[PDB]
């Protein structure tokens, strides 16, 4: 499933595909941009299935309901959703359009890749372990971007062998997809991923 919406300030594309055979994602995503922010989040239930599902699609409901909230006090309420639940890894970031910068909070294997025209790029290292609802230290990023940059978060069943180099040579989040169209057929999990490019 493919799903592009631009304005003003950021052209986005998701990518999201079921594991083989699974009637439903174990992944979930929310996105939502106006004219001043951004929300988005990407998140990968334990396993897959519906019980993946459910973990996920709670991340998913949260981050839509306390959307206003910074991503660490969103990441907690996620985590507290998963007592009883199987689990899930995720991403949250929030980017400012009038300031141009960005936070960013995540736990477990889900992954976010800044890349910056100045060559510069933000690739923080993924926390261990996953939201399970056991008390979890969150780490905020927080920072200036640079016109132009282009970003991808996605989760671990997008494996490709380098990443940043489609970002730097695609020159639109339709040309990035393209060129990683190739990843995404096997269908040994399920494969969400969302690119931004940024004014
Ligand atoms: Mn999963
Ligand atoms: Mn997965």
């Amino acid at each position: 499933m493919i799903q592009v919406e631009e304005n003003e300030h950021i052209q986005t594309l998701v990518y999201q595909l079921n594991k083989e055979g699974k009637s439903i994602c174990g992944d979930s995503f929310f996105m939502k941009a106006d004219d001043k922010e951004l929300i988005c989040a990407v998140a990968d239930g334990l396993g897959s299935g519906s019980l993946a599902n459910e973990s996920s699609a709670a991340i998913k409901d949260l981050v839509e309901n306390y959307a206003s909230e910074d991503v660490e006090s969103i990441i907690e309420r996620c985590n507290q959703a998963m007592k009883n639940k199987r689990g899930a890894t995720a991403s949250i970031l929030k980017i400012n359009f009038e300031q141009r910068q960005f936070t960013y909070c995540s736990v477990g294997n889900v992954r976010f890749i800044l890349h910056s025209p100045s060559g510069e790029s933000f690739y923080p290292l993924p926390i261990s372990g996953y939201l399970s609802g056991k008390p979890q230290k969150y780490k905020t990023h927080t920072a200036t971007y640079e016109k132009g940059s282009k970003f991808i978060i996605h989760t671990d069943g997008l494996n490709v062998p380098d990443i940043r180099s489609h970002l730097k040579k695609g020159q639109s989040v339709e040309e990035i997809s393209n060129s990683l169209k190739m990843y995404t057929t096997s269908r040994k999990d399920d494969l969400t991923y969302i690119l931004g490019q940024l004014s």
